[PDB]
């Protein structure tokens, strides 16, 4: 089965490569509950975020082994895939540190 190993509150953003700016994931700005989930068997992790107001899934992306997770500032962290760059604007330094730590520890289990 699948298990949430950590969660944190963050405004989830994606980078608009064409206009050089960050835009809100899913179309509207606001905080989401962002989880890292582990699936047993094939030992995979994914980031899944749902907007707190309406449960819209704003991010659902795989965490591949060797993913480069960038702590750009104390409360904005980011990573990429082929299609998009994702950014989490955390509610506090503490939320960020919790999430970052779970991510770094996931990358060691992969
Ligand atoms: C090599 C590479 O991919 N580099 C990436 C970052 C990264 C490094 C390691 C691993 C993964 C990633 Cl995504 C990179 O530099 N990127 C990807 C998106 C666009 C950007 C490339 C150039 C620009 C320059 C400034 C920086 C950026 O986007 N920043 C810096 C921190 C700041 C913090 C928050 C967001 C929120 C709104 C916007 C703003 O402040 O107006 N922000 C920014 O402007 C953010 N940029 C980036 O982060
Ligand atoms: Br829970
Ligand atoms: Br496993």
């Amino acid at each position: 089965s699948e298990q949430s190993i950590c969660q944190a509150r963050a405004a989830v953003m994606v980078y608009d490569d064409a206009n050089k700016k960050w835009v809100p994931a899913g179309g509207s700005t606001g905080f989401s509950r962002v989880h890292i989930y582990h699936h047993t068997g094939n030992n995979t992790f994914r980031v899944v975020g749902r907007k707190i107001q309406d449960h819209q899934v704003v991010i659902n992306c795989a965490i591949p082994k060797g993913l480069k997770y960038n702590q750009a500032t104390q409360t904005f962290h980011q990573w990429r895939d082929a299609r998009q760059v994702y950014g989490l604007n955390f509610g506090s330094k503490e939320d960020a540190n919790v999430f970052a730590s779970a991510m770094m520890h996931a990358l060691e289990v992969l």
